[PDB]
């Protein structure tokens, strides 16, 4: 009926300790989405293409030329972290356990509403009333079977609102295209002119054009219909909740000191190199802790910057994020760089349209790579090497002063023993849907949770059509009398978690927030001010340390 | 390693009304897709709005 409700309001997050060190956390999150209409009724494929910037020399990373079909359906997307869990709930995760997995996945929609706006004058100046539709409906239809393309909305940072006490909106959806763009590489204020900045036609053989209706199973929804997609089981791997150290100089025996320090001051000498014993892999006669045989590699160096072009234009090679070394360069190990919005963490005094950025510094201080310290000898190794035996991040790669050797060199190898880079709050990615190719890669670094089978279906919401009494559909004119509604959404993330163990003697990392000040964890920021403007900036995901080898 | 076909294996000799006859040999690969791909790596993802 139209005048009963059909669901409940939850939000809680619910900790069950079952087993031996073994917590089920049951993530509960429920927003009122607004679903406007959508701009117009057709599938349209349109084209981006910004000339004004890569028409000038220098600007090939500044491309975003591209085809997308936008489809006049809405999605609720909801993988993030912040959208389930509050910070107090991270903060207590992430201090108390030590690793994390997803385990399952509840979705509902319930509390439908439409409503469609009119006209009056009232004082010479038209104001507009807003009616109700008791027999308008919305679809929503779930792609469970994932026909359609994958667009996580974490992407565009356009999931659900992290607030639970806030109304939040649907994203809209669309898809790419595959056309062909080509962009000349050249730098800046170079003499000549920029040869290729073409975009192509569709091409016969890879087009793919698909519509919601014709691909999925859709359900109306009146004001007191109710939708329920049920209980997709994840299939993912464990994420860990523990940070590594070790380096590759920390791997193994340390070499016994021969002398210890009287007092606790100064240092204790090792052994004499010429006399040492272990084994090296160089030809001189002398063990080195540089020289010294490991295991495997923890760390590798990777291209920094490389604009690869393959049928689409110049597109960066992703990186696995790592630590940023004592030479504090955020760019070569890759730290993400987030940008979001007042719905998913900005401050909401910030009067300006420019979001809220934050460079993600990774917590994998083993894996991190310092580039002015590295360098590259000769094949017999004789040190000190002279000018001509030694690669430093100084020399000149090509003719370029500005490129030097470790923007071309990677080292991944088959003895390359790295850590998966850890979730970020709340403006991360839950999980996603691994590539359809026949060789996979090893981790995705949008989200912590690949999942192996099947990604869950996403949901996509739309209102139905409201015709006035004049519809020709053999003209292009759709009256449209002007409808919207809200609904309500909620979802329940079941999670399993195991709890921490307390080994080392030294009390051990923890996030606690401190009192209201310059620091970074500050109170302040967690609290709503005099007008209610709440704030949520990333948390710590991996406080506690944890042994490599 | 010189290897002689004789010292290695089972030779049968057939005549004019002799026969031979392996039997089932049961692969154990992977399958192969009959379809191609077309996204590069500016086509991952959700478009921009």
């Amino acid at each position: 009926g139209v005048g009963v409700s059909t669901g409940s309001y939850d939000n809680q997050t619910h900790y069950r300790a079952l087993g031996d060190g073994w917590v089920e956390i049951t993530a509960l999150a429920t927003r009122l989405v607004h679903l406007n209409m959508p701009k117009s009724e057709n599938y349209c494929r349109i084209r981006v293409h910004n000339t004004t910037d890569t028409s000038v020399k220098g600007n090939m990373a500044k491309d975003d030329a591209h085809e997308q079909i936008w489809t006049p359906w809405s999605l609720v997307d909801a993988n993030a972290w912040g959208v389930w869990l509050q910070p107090s709930d991270w903060q207590y995760i992430c201090n108390t356990m030590s690793q994390l997995n997803l385990v399952s996945l509840d979705q509902e929609i319930f509390n439908v509403v439409l409503k469609t706006v009119t006209e009056q004058d009232l004082g010479g100046q038209a104001i507009k009333i807003y009616n109700n539709d008791l027999t308008a409906c919305m679809m929503v239809a779930v792609d469970s079977n994932n026909i359609l393309p994958y667009t996580p909305a974490a992407n565009s940072m356009e999931t659900l609102g992290f607030y639970p006490w806030k109304p939040t909106i649907a994203s809209p959806y669309r898809y790419y295209f595959c056309v062909d763009r080509d962009l000349s590489v050249t730098y800046e204020n170079q003499e000549g002119t920029v040869e290729h900045n073409v975009m192509g036609t569709p091409k016969g053989m890879n087009s793919q054009f698909f519509t919601i209706e014709n691909t999925q199973q859709i359900t109306l929804l009146r004001t007191g219909d109710e939708f329920a997609t049920g209980t997709y089981y994840f299939d993912t791997n464990p994420v860990k909740l523990t940070h590594t150290w070790q380096t590759n100089r920390q791997l193994g025996q340390p070499p016994l000191l021969s002398t210890f320090p009287e007092a606790d001051t100064d240092a204790g000498t090792l052994t004499a190199q010429g006399s040492r014993h272990g084994t090296t892999q160089m030809g001189v006669n002398w063990v080195s802790e540089a020289i010294r045989t490991r295991p495997a590699q923890v760390g590798f160096c990777q291209p920094h910057n490389d604009f690869e072009a393959s049928r689409a234009g110049p597109f960066a090679a992703p990186k696995v994020p790592a630590d940023i070394t004592q030479g504090v360069d955020k760019e070569a190990n890759g730290s993400v760089r987030y940008s979001y919005g007042k719905q998913h963490g900005e401050n909401w005094a910030s009067h300006g349209p420019a979001p809220e950025r934050y460079t993600w510094d990774e917590t994998s201080f083993g894996s991190g790579r310092d580039t002015k310290d590295g360098f590259i000898q000769s094949a017999p190794l004789v040190v000190p090497p002279p000018l001509n035996g030694i690669l430093t991040n100084a020399n000149p790669i090509g003719t370029k002063n500005d490129i030097h050797f470790s923007n071309v060199f990677n080292s991944y190898g088959p003895l390359t023993a790295f850590s998966h880079p850890s979730p970020v709050y709340p403006q991360g990615q839950i999980w996603d849907k691994e590539l359809d190719l026949e060789h996979k890669p090893r981790l995705h670094i949008t989200a912590p949770f690949v999942c192996k089978n099947n990604a869950p279906g996403q949901m996509l919401v739309r209102l139905g059509p409201n015709l006035t009494d004049q519809y020709d559909p053999n003209g292009a004119t759709l009256s449209r009398i002007v409808t919207y509604g809200t609904f309500f959404w909620k979802g329940k993330l079941t999670m399993r978690a195991k709890l921490r163990a307390n080994t080392t003697w030294n009390p051990v990392y923890q996030v606690s927030a401190e009192d209201n000040g310059n620091s970074y964890m500050s109170v302040t920021k967690w609290l709503p001010t005099a007008t209610g403007n709440m704030q949520s900036v990333p948390l710590i995901t991996r406080p506690v340390a944890r042994n490599t080898y």
